[PDB]
């Protein structure tokens, strides 16, 4: 059975999950409870058109740009959460300050789209802490540029959600992503790889124990990292376009600094 | 079980040795230590290299070096494709798949495999060309004009990082098969058998790296992560290709590529 070595890995899995719950208000378990009608109290208001969109603010706490900006500042909130979660990853705060920054700079968006999948199903995405639900079709009819921002996310979410991962799995996977090491401009790579090595090891045991009958889930989850990269890139390229077409629209500095050379 | 896996690994390795002339073991021998390859470090080196080792299979197409070099890479990649295609057919289950899916897997998998194996022929200083009879330097490749100078550079960066895993032919053989059986290629008609085979290949690769590298921790994970680098190198490559269509200003030859 489990021995000294694996015992440490389990403790690490437990630690990360505990921190995950403490850093992210809307977990996948809650998102799913809300989406699957496991309630009467958790049911969200649905926005599927301008009609409902209007009453949206009248139900939950340029429309195309309005929505974009909302989602734009939502990312900023997420960065704040992910950053707080990173600090809890053993060894992360002990790394060179500059590396901590590049790791966050390049890891944040891949994490945002990973977790955003938790709030999606083929028809839409939860919003405003789960009080609302904006349909995929509405978002796709937005307007020439903006109508294309979310489709890639939905595409990924459908595939990713197929893995049926839960919060305890994600917490470790999210940690692995932050501690990459192949990130552009890392001053010290070895210490970072040593940590990711331990996290990868922890994730592997977690998926084994948590998904016994799921053959090679580990390899399958790791490969998803390529889909995330493409999502990030398309998104960035899309911003560049909006930046030129919408000269009056402003971008949050935190997000602006992250996009720099992404 | 664990036996069926070792058998699969051995099978793939044997098949790999028969389909690929220049193996990594050979390539490494040459790159390190009796008959030094002809080195091409500049214009004159190249000039002599053409009538020397006689990799005059590409050049014969009756000027400019950057263009003749790029075109040469093309002639070689086309040979690679046939070699990969042969190898693919040895992968248990591959031929029993829908015919269109087989073509689809090959169509989208050869580029990723080409760069993977290309790493076997490179080091931080250069790449082995024409069956290893040559060695074109990394600096001479950058010194090339227009976007031609930035074509191989990306591959070199990949190679340097990829080679650090110190995989050998028996490891690469399985890895390459895993790449081919990717059930996320667009247009596939029946993803199930494909994923079933890859799952089986992944299990084979995992055990292989466990026995072949008891020393390297989570090697399996690191190799899988490289599949990301490959996709990026491939998409990035396709970009220089479109951009290449602005250096033009045979019809049957163009058809071949
Ligand atoms: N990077 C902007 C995409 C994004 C991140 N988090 C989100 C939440 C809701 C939404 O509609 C969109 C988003
Ligand atoms: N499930 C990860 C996304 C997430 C975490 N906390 C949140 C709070 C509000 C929200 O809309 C979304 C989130
Ligand atoms: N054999 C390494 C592939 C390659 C890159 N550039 C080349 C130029 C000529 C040639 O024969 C081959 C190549």
């Amino acid at each position: 059975q489990l021995n000294p070595e694996s015992a440490d890995l389990r403790a690490l899995a437990k630690h990360l999950y505990d921190s995950y719950i403490k850093s992210f208000p809307l977990t996948k378990a809650k998102a799913r409870a809300i989406l699957t009608g496991k309630t009467t109290d958790k049911s969200p208001f649905v926005i599927y058109d301008m009609n409902s969109l209007m009453m949206g603010e009248d139900k939950i706490k340029e429309v195309a740009i309005r929505i974009f900006q909302g989602c734009q500042f939502r990312s900023v909130e997420a960065v704040q959460e992910i950053t707080e979660y990173a600090k809890s990853i053993p060894g992360f705060v002990n790394l060179d300050l500059n590396d901590q920054v590049t790791l966050l700079k390049y890891g944040v968006h891949e994490i945002i789209y990973t977790m955003l999948a938790s709030l999606m199903n083929k028809d839409g995405v939860l919003i405003s802490e789960g009080q609302g639900f904006m349909t995929r079709e509405f978002l796709k009819s937005l307007r020439k540029p903006f109508g294309d921002f979310m489709e890639p996310k939905f595409e990924f979410a459908v595939k990713f959600n197929a893995l049926e991962l839960d919060d305890s799995d994600l917490a470790i996977f999210i940690a692995v992503i932050i501690l990459s090491g192949d990130r552009p401009g890392l001053l010290n790579v070895k210490p970072i790889e040593d940590i990711q090595d331990n996290l990868l090891q922890a994730l592997e045991l977690q998926l084994k124990l948590n998904h016994p009958e799921s053959s090679q889930l580990f390899a399958k989850l790791l490969q998803k990292m390529t889909d995330l990269r493409q999502i990030v890139t398309e998104h960035v390229q899309l911003l560049q376009v909006i930046k030129k077409t919408e000269t009056d629209m402003s971008l949050h500095p935190l997000l602006q600094e992250i996009y720099k050379d992404l």
